[PDB]
């Protein structure tokens, strides 16, 4: 993510790192000891999940690694439009919760009043490189009508937009599937956005997690 800075060590216990072939692919969000939520476009064979991470290159006492035994892509995911960009990853064993590994509760209210949010991830930073330390930035939700104005014909009710008019703080490549946290609830998942990354003019676009309460509950409880 661009124009942010390193997160506080204790402030992101729900952040997941998704790896393939030993390298970062995407972010994700622990929402249940057995399940990580992420973007459908992060689907690849052989996903590996790391919980409790802060610095990717360090072997950290708090980290847990888990293979993914099932990846449930939303049935209505449309890769071409990025609509319904959400997927559930079943962990091979329940995460062992701690101060540094905790689920994040979902925002169930699509009309929730908190409009200032945090985004987090190990995606590309403003220098064009990938960071070792997880990055954080504070941004603000943008109305449907304003975001539709930025991306005509491309925004659905399953998307939520957020950005920063002053510095352009924004998610970027490698942040997909990571969390947009508003009022200490999961409000969105990093999905897509402008090229170059940077939200001064066009906001970042996030999967609208409040729309997926029923499917998530059904999938976890099966």
């Amino acid at each position: 993510l661009v124009h942010g800075g390193p997160c506080d060590k204790t402030s992101h216990p729900y952040q997941a790192a998704l790896y393939t072939s030993g390298h970062l692919l995407c972010g994700g969000v622990l929402i249940h000891p057995l399940w990580v939520l992420t973007a459908a476009h992060c689907k690849k064979p052989n996903l590996q999940v790391f919980l409790g991470k802060h610095n990717l290159g360090q072997q950290e006492s708090s980290q847990e690694q888990s293979s993914v035994v099932r990846a449930v892509i939303h049935p209505d995911y449309d890769a071409a439009s990025h609509d319904q960009d959400i997927m559930l990853l079943r962990l091979a064993r329940p995460a062992k919760l701690s101060e540094l590994i905790q689920p994040l509760p979902l925002e169930r209210d699509c009309s929730a009043q908190t409009t200032s949010c945090h985004i987090l991830g190990w995606g590309k930073t403003a220098d064009g490189d990938f960071p070792d330390t997880i990055q954080c930035a504070y941004i603000h939700l943008v109305s449907r009508e304003e975001c539709e104005h930025a991306y005509p014909g491309q925004i659905t009710q399953n998307m939520l937009c957020a950005g920063d008019e002053k510095y352009g703080k924004d998610s970027c490549q490698g942040d997909s599937g990571g969390p947009l946290v508003c009022g200490d609830h999961l409000r969105g998942l990093v999905s897509w956005g402008n090229i170059p990354c940077g939200s001064k003019e066009k906001p970042g676009v996030y999967t609208n997690v409040c729309r997926y309460t029923n499917w998530i509950q059904k999938t976890i409880q099966a």
